[PDB]
């Protein structure tokens, strides 16, 4: 099932460094959120390239669940990624890690700027992103046009994109979604961060309709109802409301996952609510949760492209995201036991 998969975004290496409350209070950050970098951010990146407990590991949300679907998969080549990078080390890093773990990386090149980055604030377990984009705010329509890029998008069945990628090539995206709608596969995005739902609304909601499968954590889908002037904080009817909206065509169904932390998995398929618990960690075991919603994500596309059920796609999920969770970022071994 060669590229049956395909996912779309910034390939960022992340900067992780275990920090405290002290840290983030002088940069202005907040725990569980992500925001992109601004001038006040240089010296937090100096700060962390001088700490001993500094970590450089793959990151990038879109680039974190497609690794993560490939290693569930374990066949060679049923993944691929597009994104932009910078002609250096990092880049060149990142591509020789996901392909050696069997990822069919297409990146595009910016000839000037730097790969992209993210700092990874870790307190307690729980993160704080910051993004500077760089070379991955680059990424070029002309680069999924190219015949041999484009071969790619017709051997997908499905594809996806964290909600991140709507900062940087919208286009891009409506063009694979569209091609999916008249094709009959499956377009995929998640809601990605509060910053995202809230700033970069109009974007989203112009790609909303062509969405066959939509992802989120329960601040996003808050996020996202206090946005849209829905006065709920309920995760259940959000989700609902969320498969309710518009769609381009009636080809599939739109289906909602929110995930929730230690809170159960939230599905929303027909009107119907199906909740998931999640097997919660031992705080001794945990290592951060880092790319937690990515991999379940990750897990749960792993089985969906194989034809399996909707709550066994959930229990691959939460099963991922519990690998990771006991490792630094997006880190995994280098074979399942699903
Ligand atoms: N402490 C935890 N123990 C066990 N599983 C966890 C824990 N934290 C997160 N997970 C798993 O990771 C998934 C995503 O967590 P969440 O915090 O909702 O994601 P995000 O990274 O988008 O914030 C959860 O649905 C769950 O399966
Ligand atoms: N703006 C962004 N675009 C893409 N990936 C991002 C962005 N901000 C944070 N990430 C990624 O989110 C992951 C965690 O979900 C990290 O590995 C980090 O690289
Ligand atoms: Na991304």
């Amino acid at each position: 099932s060669e590229g049956v998969l395909l996912g779309m975004g910034n390939p960022l290496l992340d900067i992780s460094c275990v920090v405290d409350d002290a840290f983030l209070e002088k940069y202005g950050l907040t725990l569980n959120n992500a925001i992109l970098a601004e001038d006040k951010h240089l010296p937090m990146y100096k700060e962390l390239a001088a700490n001993p407990d500094v970590e450089y590991i793959a990151g990038g949300a879109t680039q974190n669940t497609i690794r993560i679907a490939q290693w569930m998969l374990g066949e060679s080549n049923a993944t691929s990624y597009f994104g932009c990078v910078g002609k250096d080390e990092y880049g060149d890093r990142m591509f020789k890690l996901a392909s050696e773990g069997g990822v069919n990386i297409r990146y595009d090149v910016d000839e000037d700027l730097p790969t992209g980055t993210c700092g990874v604030l870790v307190v307690k377990g729980e993160r704080s992103l910051v993004a500077n984009l760089s070379a991955a705010n680059k990424y070029k329509i002309d680069h999924l046009k190219k015949p041999e890029n484009w071969a790619f998008v017709e051997k997908a069945k499905y594809i996806y994109s964290a909600g991140f990628f709507l900062t940087v090539s919208p286009e891009s995206m409506m063009t694979v979604a569209k091609h999916a709608a008249e094709t009959g596969k499956y377009y995929m995005i998640n809601l990605a961060a509060p910053f995202i739902c809230q700033f970069f609304k109009d974007p989203l909601m112009e790609l909303f309709p062509y969405v066959d499968f939509i992802f989120g954590n329960e601040s996003e889908a808050r996020a996202f109802a206090q946005v849209q002037g829905w006065e709920t904080e309920d995760t259940k009817v959000i989700a609902v409301k969320l498969a309710a909206l518009p769609k381009a065509g009636g080809t599939h169904k739109r289906v909602a996952v929110i995930t929730q932390g230690t809170d159960p998995t939230i599905v929303a398929e027909d009107g119907k609510v199906t909740e998931f618990p999640v097997t919660p960690i031992p705080k001794e075991k945990l290592v951060d949760t880092n790319a937690a919603g990515d991999s379940f994500v990750g897990g749960f596309l792993s089985q969906l492209v194989l034809g399996k059920d909707i709550a066994q796609c959930v229990r691959a999920g939460n099963y991922a995201a519990s690998v990771i969770i006991q490792r630094s970022g997006c880190t995994f071994p280098s074979k399942p036991s699903f």
